[PDB]
Parts: structure tokens; sequence; C-alpha cells
């Protein structure tokens, strides 16, 4: 048993808060903000030895990224942004931090009860997604 145990499996969206107020913040245009607000993705997380592969995917986009911890990797967003991204383990919570054009956003998925809530913060704008196992 290791790390990520308790993250692994597949997941899919239930609940979301803000999200809207948080694409703005991060720069997102108007129409990709309304298809990508309706989409109701699954999250998908796997372990490999030390590689962790998160996938989501929906009717708007498919993404996947795989990654160690502490090892910095670049990332192509579901919106088009090319960002140098760090995924670590800080207290069981994995702390994701996307860095581009000198702005920075950072996203936390942690395990509360049966959910994996997922909270994204963009300067003051904070967004929190919740998701139940599929
Ligand atoms: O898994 C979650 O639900 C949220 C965490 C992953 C994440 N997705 C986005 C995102 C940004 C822009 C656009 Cl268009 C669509 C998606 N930002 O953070």
């Amino acid at each position: 048993s290791h790390m990520c145990d308790a993250f692994v499996g597949t997941w899919k969206l239930v609940s979301s808060e803000n999200f809207d107020d948080y694409m703005k913040e991060v720069g997102v245009g108007f129409a990709t903000r309304k298809v990508a607000g309706m989409a109701k993705p699954n999250m998908i997380i796997s372990v490999n030895g030390d590689v962790i592969t998160i996938k989501s995917e929906s009717t708007f986009k498919n993404t996947e990224i795989s990654f160690i911890l502490g090892q910095e990797f670049d990332e192509v967003t579901a919106d088009d942004r090319k960002v140098k991204s760090t995924i670590t383990l800080d207290g069981g919570v994995l702390v994701h931090v996307q860095k581009w054009d000198g702005k920075s956003t950072t996203i936390k998925r942690k395990r509360e009860d049966d959910k994996l809530v997922v909270e994204c913060v963009m300067k003051g704008v904070t967004s929190t997604r919740v998701y139940e196992r599929a």
C-alpha cells in the first residue's frame, strides 16, 4: 500500500461552486467557460510504481497527466494553456501548482469522507468541485 491509495479509482463530478469565476480569473473566454462549465467529468486516478496518472474525461475534453511527485512537467490544460506543473503530497493532500506567463494557480485534491474534494484557487477566487466514486 502506498502514497495515494485512497485517491485511486474512478470518480464522477457531483457538485461545483464558483467554477465560472475561477475560469474567468484564469483567463478562459466566454464560449469555453460556458461549455466547460456544463461538463460533468469523470476523474480516473491510477498509480504504477512512482508514476501517478490523472485522467479527466467529459463531453468537453479528455485530458491526461502522468507525473512523479515533486518533479516538474509540462501540461497543456483543457483551456489550452501551456503550463509548467508540479504536484506534491502535503499532509495527505495532492497539491498541483501550474505556472504560466508569470501567473500561478493551485489545485488541491483531498479525500473527505467518501468524496474527493477539489479546490481550485486563482488569486482570491476559489472553486470547489466535489466528486463521488463512480
Ligand atoms: O477536476 C476538476 O473538476 C477541477 C480540477 C482540474 C481543473 N480543470 C480546470 C479547467 C480549466 C479550464 C477549463 Cl476550460 C476546464 C477545466 N481547472 O482545473
